[PDB]
């Protein structure tokens, strides 16, 4: 058998709690922080015969690591699955969903002396999402942008109800960005057709009341008005409602 392994700079053998290593028995090292292995180089060693490792020489070079995630964009082939990251090394991204590409600037980075990743710039920006439009008789409360994650709120003018979705959200959709609700809708809130009176009549009658309209009442030959000789349609709650009621014709 053979005693400890021997002291490798950087590494640090895995002898998981054993002290005496039966011939054959192979023993890994591992490197330490900021120190990943070459490629292709032995990082082992082997218990041979005389009570003898194996030979080694130095397989830990220094280096970064993994890039640290960006929600913008995303590591490109065939750096999303290294780890080696000598200094002087460029790793390239690609930007996510849904992000877009910043001419400009450069989606790679570079692994610095001090073992750290060159500042990111922000060559992937958001994906800006369609103009929300305009709603006829409605709003849209755009409170900070239409950028892809934004939100969008609808409300209606007086008079009109909202029908449909009351805010939309800049989600991702398929290969670009998108609204979650369509554009709803402000449907006039109509008043309930005005009473009819005894011994008048309603002046140039019409089809329908909205909001703000109002009603004039007449009273036949021979008879008094008796109260106040119009009523405008109120609205309260989507629900349309006439000012009051309507005058009497005192004969």
């Amino acid at each position: 058998d053979c005693g400890l392994p021997p002291d490798v700079p950087n590494a640090q053998p895995a002898l998981e709690g054993r002290t005496s290593f039966p011939e054959d028995t192979v023993i890994t090292y591992k490197c330490e922080e900021s120190f990943v292995k070459i490629p292709g180089e032995k990082d082992s060693v082997i218990c041979l015969k005389g009570s003898q490792w194996s030979d080694i020489e130095e397989f830990c070079n220094r280096s970064c690591e993994v890039p640290t995630r960006l929600n913008s964009a995303s590591l490109k082939q065939p750096y999303i699955t290294q780890n080696y990251f000598p200094v002087g090394t460029v790793v390239e991204y690609e930007c996510r969903p849904g992000y877009r590409r910043e001419p400009s600037l450069s989606p790679k980075l570079t692994c610095l002396q001090n073992l750290k990743w060159s500042t990111a710039v922000e060559f992937c920006k958001k994906k800006s999402c369609p103009n929300p439009g305009e709603i006829r008789n409605g709003q849209i409360d755009v409170p900070g942008g239409i950028l892809f994650g934004a939100t969008i709120s609808f409300s209606c003018n007086t008079g009109y109800k909202l029908f449909g979705s009351t805010s939309s959200f800049c989600l991702i959709s398929g290969s670009s960005v998108q609204w979650s609700d369509p554009l709803p809708e402000c449907r006039e809130i109509y008043c309930p057709a005005p009473p009819q009176i005894d011994n008048g009549i309603i002046q140039g009658e019409r089809d329908h009341y909205g909001y703000r309209q109002s009603v004039t009442y007449a009273c036949n030959k021979g008879f008094t008005m008796i109260g106040e000789h119009s009523i405008y349609c109120t609205v309260n709650n989507d629900e349309g409602e006439w000012s009051g009621p309507p005058p009497e014709c005192r004969g």
